[PDB]
């Protein structure tokens, strides 16, 4: 129920500058990454993945490909969640959040650049307000920096006493999105946020993980007119940067995605404020995704390398002959 795909960004003009040159060829149709290992020239190592999206991939075909079937999932009424993991400068915040084409050219609802999470929110109206019913939407967005929480909207964690696998975020501001006009007032907030970030800011950002969730409650009426709820939760999550201290959030959430998919039996969900918050929604029915992003330059190799061994072994695929 875990899945990795692979997303390569273009080259910068920061590596250009550096006179790097390209280490990553990456093949969509046999889901392969192959990385020039020896600076050497034959040297090579190629990893298999869920899926692999090169340097031309849209952010529509990321958000169709990865997400769609997981929002399905989620509009069942299980809780989900999908990660971006990488070294800083890779594309998890471009791949999370995206951004607005320059001048106003688009609604963020078309915009081409628009990334998971406004995609997330305007799908999720759509679905629904075609499916028929009603529902409500509410968001939060906490920011987990040095094992500490912080309101990205505006913090104590403890267990649940109402869900054996979920915890209480006292003080998390959850806001009610009521309408597509709605997600655009905070996707307008938030850009103006990133556009206005002084450098510390930034900094800080790429050493914290950000998690962004959506609950969606769903009412239903049987027959004789009783009213159910269903509530589906997704969580779209940007890492901390992998690059390397220890961030003990990230060590213990790759520790809970290998007892995961390798089903040992104790799963270390309790040792970290990371892996508590998203407990009910890892492990179960859920669907998963990790999305982990690299760079194609030679001056990232070591980086490069570290993601692909990581995430290869998250989901082990042999590489076809
Ligand atoms: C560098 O420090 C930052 C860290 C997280 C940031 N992410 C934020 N902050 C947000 C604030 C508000 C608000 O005030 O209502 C709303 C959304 C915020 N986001 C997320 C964000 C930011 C830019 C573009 C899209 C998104 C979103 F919402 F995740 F899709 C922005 C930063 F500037
Ligand atoms: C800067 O500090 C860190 C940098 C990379 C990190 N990445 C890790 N550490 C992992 C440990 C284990 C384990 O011992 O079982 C497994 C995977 C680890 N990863 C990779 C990771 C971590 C969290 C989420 C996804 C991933 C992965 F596999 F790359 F997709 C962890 C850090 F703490
Ligand atoms: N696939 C891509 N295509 C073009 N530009 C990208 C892509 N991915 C990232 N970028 C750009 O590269 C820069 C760094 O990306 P960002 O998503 O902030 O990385 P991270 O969150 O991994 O540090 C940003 O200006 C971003 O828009
Ligand atoms: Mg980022």
């Amino acid at each position: 129920n875990i899945q990795v795909v692979v997303r390569c960004r273009p080259f910068n003009l920061a590596e250009r500058k550096a006179s790097a040159h390209s280490i990553v060829e990456c093949d969509p149709v046999r889901k392969e990454v192959s990385v020039r290992t020896g600076g050497d020239k034959s040297s090579r190592k190629t990893y298999t993945f869920d899926m692999v999206f090169g340097a031309s991939t849209k952010q529509i075909d990321v958000y169709r490909s990865v997400v769609c079937p997981i929002l399905d999932e989620v509009i069942m009424g299980y809780n989900c969640t999908i990660f971006a993991y990488g070294q800083t400068g890779t594309g998890k915040t471009f791949t999370m959040e995206g951004e607005r084409s320059p001048n106003e050219e688009y609604t963020w609802e078309e915009d081409p650049l628009a990334g998971i999470i406004p995609r997330t929110l305007h799908q999720i109206f759509e679905k629904l307000t075609d499916n028929g019913t009603e529902f409500s939407v509410k968001v939060s967005l906490l920011e987990i920096y040095n094992e500490e929480l912080f309101d990205l909207l505006n913090l104590q964690m403890f267990d649940d006493p109402r869900n054996k696998r979920g915890v209480i975020i006292k003080g998390l501001e959850e806001i009610t999105v009521h309408n597509k006009d709605e997600v655009y007032q905070i996707l307008e907030k938030g850009a103006a946020k990133r556009t206005t970030a002084a450098t510390l800011m930034n900094a800080y950002s790429s050493r914290s993980h950000s998690v962004f969730s959506v609950t969606i409650h769903m009412k239903e009426t049987t027959i004789d007119g009783e009213e159910l709820v269903k509530i589906g939760k997704l969580n779209l999550v940007d890492l901390a940067g992998s690059e390397n201290n220890i961030n003990q959030s990230l060590l213990t959430l790759g520790r809970v995605i290998t007892a995961l998919v390798e089903r040992t039996p104790h799963v270390p969900y309790r040792e970290s404020k990371l892996t508590r918050i998203l407990q009910d929604s890892l492990g179960g029915r859920t669907r998963t995704s990790i999305i982990a992003t690299i760079s194609p330059a030679s001056l990232n190799l070591e980086e490069t390398l570290s993601t692909l061994e990581y995430a290869h072994r998250a989901k082990n695929i042999l590489n076809k002959p």
